[PDB]
This record gives C-alpha cells, structure tokens and sequence, in this order.
C-alpha cells in the first residue's frame, strides 16, 4: 500500500508497531541514524513514524512531510517533553499518559492526534513504568492507525505549559531505574530542594546577642567560681574592648587570636572580637608550643588577646593586648556601629592534624547563627536554663556551649579544667547549681550516665560512636553528627530506645543530606554511600589552602549545589533518620567486594552475652585480605552459631571467616579499644 520509514534508536526492530504495519502490506524501512534530505531513502516514502528517535530531522525534511510525520511519545504532552519522559512523569509528579502527535520544528510541540491517560502503581519499578508506557502507546497506535492513514482525525493543539527535559538531565538519578515509584518519591522528599524555602539569614551573632541584652539586661549571663557578669555587664565590657580593637585596625574577616583559660575574660574576649568586626582564633594554652606557634603562624592574626600568665607562649609572635591591662579597654560602653555581613568570618578552629597537618577551618556568622537559631527551639531553651562551658576553647563544641545558650538568654557556667576530669565532683556541681542542658563529648557523656544526676533536662553528645545508653538521670539523651567544616553538627537524634547502631538523626534547619555513590549520583533509600552535606551549615573552607578547599567543598557536576564531601559512609533509614556506617577510606577488598570492616561490630555486640567487639582485616601477603572477628564474651562461642547469628542480618560475603575470643580487650588510655595492640592470626 505505502512505504513507511520507521525511525528509532532505542526500541527493537521487532516492535509490535513494525509488524502490524507489515501485516497491512506496508514496506517498513528502519533507520537508527540521523538522515539528510539528500538521501534517496526519502523517495517512495508515504509516512515517517518515529518512536524513541534520538536525533532531529533537518527542517528541510519536516517541511516535505508536513502532515505525514508521526511520532510516539510515551508522555501526556505537553507534560514531559523531550528525553526520559516516563521518569520525569513520576519524579515531577506530572499527569501520566502517552501521546501520538505530529512532528514540528521544535521538540514535541506539534499538534496531537490521539491521547490516552495511563496509571502507574506505587509498587511498580521505573523499569515497569517504562515498559508499560511503551506497551500502551504501541497498542494505541495499532487501534487508531487506520484513523491516522485516512487522516480523519482532527489534530488539536497542545494545552499550554508542560515541562521539558534534556538527555543529560537524568545523569544524577541513574541508580534509580530499578527503584519503586513509592521508594522514588520518598527519595525526592528527603533530598530534593524544597520548593518553599526558609528565609535566608541576614544577621550576625553579635547583632542577635545585642538584641538579647536589651531584653534581659540584668540577667546573669556567665558564672565563673563566685564571680558573674550580666548580659549588660558582659556587653558593656566587651564593647569597651571591641572599641580598642577596631581602633587598632581590626576590620571584617581579620583574624584575632585569643589565648586564655576558661574564665570570664575569655567570654568578654570572644564577643569583643566579633563586635570589632573580625573572627577569633582560639588557642588552648595547654597545647605544645610547637602547635601554638603553628596556629599563630598559619592564622593571619596580627593581634593576640591573652594573659600575663600565657603571654610568653607566643614568643613575641604578634601584637599583644593584655585583658588585665585597664588601658586595653575603652571609655565607650556603647555598641559599635555594625560593619559586618553574615558571610564574614566569626571564628577559625583547627582540625586534629593526626593524619596530615592541622587545617584552619573558616566558619562564617551565618553558619553559627543558623545553628544557634535551630538549637533554641529544637531543645526548648529558655532563660531559666543553665549550661556548662565544658568543651575546650578551640573545639566547635565550645561554640555550642557559649553561643547557642547566650542567644536563648540562658546562663553559662564556666567549668574549670580542674573540675573537668573528676566527673563525680562535676555532677555535684551540676546538682547544686541546677544545670539543665549541656553538651558532653561521648565517653565523657557515657561516664556521666553512671552518676546519679537530677539537675539535667537534656544532655547532648556526639562526635564519636555512641555505645551506652543506660543512665541514672531523668534527662533526655540526644546524639548528633557533623564535621567542624560544617559548623558543630548538622543532624540530631533523640535516643528513645536502645539500638545496635544508634542513628545520627535527621538534618537541622536549612540543611540537606545526600547519600551519593562514587560517581556522585543519588543512592536509593537504604543503600549505603558517601554522606554529603548541603545548606547553611557549610563554612568557607580551609585557611590558605584553597585547592584543598575546592576538593572537599565541591560544585556538584549535575546539580550545581555547593556540597561538603564528608568522607564518611552512611545511609538513610525508612523513617528518615540517618545511620552512620564508618569512614570511607577504611574500605578494603574482600573477595571482589568493597567492604567497611567495623560495620559488623554492631551485630556481634547485639548478641546478648557479647559485650565488646572489633572486626579487622589482615593480609596473607598474597594480595588477599580476610576478615577476623574479635569479641569479648564469657566463654568461646561456636563458629557455626556466630556465622548463623550474623547471617540473619548480613550477606554471606560480609560474615568474617575467623572469630577470636578474648576475655578482655587492651583498652588504650582513652578507654577505647586499641585496634593494633590485639594479637594477630595467620592462615
């Protein structure tokens, strides 16, 4: 009857459409590559049918077959024009359907011939939807085809609007072809940028602090031994010092080093630096002078705020201002004119430096403000609260102690490093003064659970792997996670019940967390990946290490968002909470499978009688490694039972081949388990 040209690049040559036309005595030419107007294949062509065609036809060809070029697009046009239509139908939650239409000069904008709605089940995979839409449009083509040939159908224009997507738009969602419609949308909720956005931050910390002083000026803000300062007193004195600092040339983003012990002068010093305009650089005086001289060198601090006692530890490195010299304080008690922006620096804190050299982490005001603004309502902090200034001067945990509670109008209690280690005398101090909320490093926290405490209402911990929950006190227990690079913490979890692996919770305000794979593509919920952080938590980066900064604070290839590569390994749970799964460079090759040893420790320890476990990886010198299971228990446990115990919750390739019983572990000075001090096993 007529010779038809079938254009497609994805579909098989033996699609139902191809055979139905052959059944009607039509010659079907198949062509899966771009074609030009010169090609003689055009001659003796009565109809051009395209179906999943991956090229465009020259405008010279569309003008010669006007009214004779037909295309099958498994979408309910104008929705989901372009590439990967079925997918974007599910992701963007558009109307579902399939359309047979005329081609035109643009992408799937031509007039419609026949249109039919389709439905996708919440349990269908995306592959299922792809195949059902193909199955539906094919059958629709067959039904109305004769109505196409004789052209009796009246073409109608597309509804206004619709969406469009391009070829590469799907690169980010590549790992989801086999995921479910329900599971997919769930991933969209947890990771997609919210359409409705929380207002950005337009305030510096000292702005908000100065507001709090006007509201509760005579409230005690900080207590050290018997001495105390009110919000007004603290504000006026910090103002006096801040004037002297700006007169000495302090300008925004300038660094000012502070070297003091926990005291009132420390709090005055911190606020004075902010108010002047700059960011403060805490230097614990009990550091090796080697580190002190390095922190002072890497930091551009021309000024040093410090004590007569600790003055010399600088070795005349920088200009010194004595917080005990009455001439370092100005006559002016008024707040200074604000010169800062929220993206100016507020503080610079240095990393451990155990692996590599110590990096100076730059944190901006808006980072700190966002956390303190999330902290106040989340934990219901009120002026009636009292918090410990416990963590060290130069750890972001101190930023929590001081700043969160100051903007809530609460009362800070200085902890002398003298009373810091004797947690028993510390508990006595807490119950006496009525301490209600505070952050304690893990272990320091786990120890405090042994003490009978009645004062606390909330204790917050994190930074290490929490493993003990039972506690004497009547207070809620919270566990959170986050690198210093992203301002204190970016997630929090309320420890309601015991867990083999205690989750790290859900993100805080203006923060999103993405579990991505090695290609930086999305992982379905429940699938482990690298934890990426997004939003207002991300600091500026490392000081004087720009290349290194751009390695960790990336511009995502597909998304374009700024994100922090944590190097950590985690996954989302069904209820939305996040679960930490160890570091990423701790991975090793085990029978052709990438595995994190230590991901097994929770399951072992979950067994009733086992109390402490650490699984390691040892090489046989044959380029092959094997897993060894170390566990403390009353007595030996048969290899057949443990292999079966883990088998319930773990694959077979993860189950360790060797198990080692020991009545105890060589705990290091820290109190944790020394991984290397354990015995080795050959095989």
């Amino acid at each position: 009857m007529g010779r038809i040209l079938f254009l497609t690049t994805f579909m098989s040559k033996g699609n139902k459409v191809v055979r139905y036309l052959e059944s009607l005595h039509h010659e079907v030419v198949i062509c899966q590559e771009k074609v030009h107007a010169q090609s003689a294949n055009l001659q003796e062509i009565d109809w051009i049918v395209s179906y999943a065609y991956g090229y465009i036809l020259d405008k010279e060809i569309v003008s010669r077959f006007r009214g004779r070029i037909i295309n099958l697009h498994p979408s309910l046009l104008p929705w989901n024009k372009g590439r990967d239509p079925v997918f974007w139908s599910v992701w963007d939650e558009t109307p579902k359907g399939v359309t047979i239409h005329l081609i035109d000069e643009h992408v799937d904008t031509g007039d419609i011939l026949v249109q039919e709605e389709i439905a996708f089940a919440d349990e269908d995979t995306l592959l299922d939807c792809y195949n059902k839409a193909n199955q539906a449009i094919e059958e629709l083509f067959i039904r109305e085809w004769e109505n196409i040939v004789h052209g009796r159908i009246a073409p109608y224009r597309q509804t206004a609007g619709g969406t469009l997507h391009f070829k590469a738009d799907r690169d980010f969602y590549k790992n989801l072809n086999m995921t479910t419609v329900r599971e997919l949308l769930a991933l969209k909720r947890l990771c997609a940028e919210p359409k409705r956005g929380e207002k950005p931050i337009d305030k510096t910390f000292h702005q908000l602090f100065e507001q709090q002083v006007e509201m509760t000026p005579d409230h005690v803000a900080v207590v050290d031994r018997g001495q105390s300062l009110t919000y007004k007193q603290l504000n006026e004195r910090a103002n006096q010092l801040a004037h002297h600092l700006r007169g000495k040339g302090v300008k925004p983003d300038d660094q000012v080093a502070i070297m003091l012990d926990k005291s009132l002068d420390m709090i005055v010093s911190i606020l004075a630096v902010m108010k002047a305009g700059g960011a403060y650089v805490p230097i614990d005086p009990d550091y090796p002078g080697e580190r002190i001289a390095y922190m002072l060198a890497d930091s551009s601090a021309a000024i040093l705020l410090t004590n007569a006692l600790h003055e010399e530890k600088a070795n005349g490195a920088c200009d010194i201002i004595d917080v005990h010299d009455p001439d370092s304080y100005s006559e002016n008690t008024n707040n200074l004119p604000h010169v800062n922006r929220p993206d100016d620096l507020v503080y610079v804190m240095y990393t451990s430096g155990s692996t590599g050299l110590a990096k100076g982490v730059m944190i901006e005001h808006h980072n700190l403000v966002n956390f303190c603004e999330w902290y106040r309502p989340y934990f219901g902090v009120t002026p009636a609260d009292k918090a410990l200034v416990y963590s060290s001067f130069s750890f972001d945990g101190s930023a929590l102690d001081i700043f969160t509670h100051l903007l809530a109008g609460a009362a800070l209690h200085i902890v002398p490093s003298e009373r810091k280690y004797d947690l028993d005398a510390l508990n006595d101090y807490c119950n006496q003064e009525g301490i209600t909320i505070s952050y304690l490093p893990t272990g320091a926290a786990e120890q405090f659970m042994q003490m009978d405490n009645q004062s606390f209402r909330v204790v917050i911990t994190g930074g290490d792997v929490l493993k003990k929950i039972e506690r004497n006190g009547t207070y809620k227990l919270y566990n959170g996670y986050g690198p210093t690079e992203c301002t204190i913490m970016v997630t929090m979890f309320e420890v309601d019940k015991p867990y083999a692996n205690i989750p790290i919770g859900k993100p805080i305000d203006r923060t999103r967390i993405l579990i991505l794979d090695e290609a930086l593509a999305l992982q379905p919920i429940g699938v482990a990946g690298e934890l990426f952080i997004v939003g207002e938590g991300l600091g500026r980066g490392y000081l004087n290490r720009p290349e290194l900064t751009a390695e960790k604070f990336i511009v995502h290839p597909q998304t374009g968002e700024r994100m922090y590569r944590t190097g950590d390994r985690a996954r989302f749970l069904p209820d939305g909470n996040i679960e930490f799964l160890g570091r990423l460079d701790n991975l090793v090759k085990i029978r052709g499978y990438r595995i994190e040893p230590g991901e097994i420790e929770p399951f072992l320890m979950n067994h009733p009688l086992i109390e402490l476990t650490t699984v390691l990886a040892k090489e046989q010198a044959d380029g092959r490694k094997y897993l060894v299971g170390y566990y403390v228990a009353p007595e030996e446990i048969p290899h057949g039972e443990l292999r079966e115990w883990l088998g319930n919750d773990l694959p077979d390739y993860m189950i360790p081949t060797y198990f080692v019983h020991m009545k105890a572990f060589p705990l290091t000075a820290n109190g944790k388990v020394d991984r290397r001090a354990l015995p080795d096993v050959q095989a």
